[PDB]
């Protein structure tokens, strides 16, 4: 596999995981400075901005080092937010939505 067409199918499969993610809650990091306890509950916070700047640092090579960040996007969102509320929620649905977006992607790396 080449380098080149494998991030142009990652910076597209980013775009449409964020279109998924239309109230944006995703888009940037959880700011700590609105919730101050957030990273006494989550190890690694991650984010489609922060994403995106691991993809141009060529951090991910293969599709499962880019899967395992939008699944801590999800997880991280569906462990600090009680179930009753908008952010569990909107994870529950990125999960679903986004994890058809993911494997389509996928099929198409694995045709490279
Ligand atoms: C993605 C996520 O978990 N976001 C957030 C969860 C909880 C809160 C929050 C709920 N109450 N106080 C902060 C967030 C506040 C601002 C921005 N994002 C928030």
């Amino acid at each position: 596999m080449q380098l080149t067409p494998f991030l142009i199918l990652l910076r597209k499969t980013l775009e449409q995981l964020q279109e998924k993610d239309t109230g944006n809650i995703f888009s940037e990091p959880v700011p700590l400075s609105e919730v101050p306890d957030y990273l006494d509950h989550i190890k690694k916070p991650m984010d489609f901005f922060t994403m995106k700047q691991n993809l141009e640092a060529y951090r991910y090579l293969n599709f499962d080092d880019f899967e395992e960040d939008f699944n801590l996007i999800v997880s991280n969102c569906l462990k600090y937010n009680a179930k009753d509320t908008i952010f569990y929620r909107a994870a529950v649905r990125l999960r679903e939505q986004g994890g058809a977006v993911l494997r389509q992607a996928r099929r198409q790396a694995e045709k490279m």
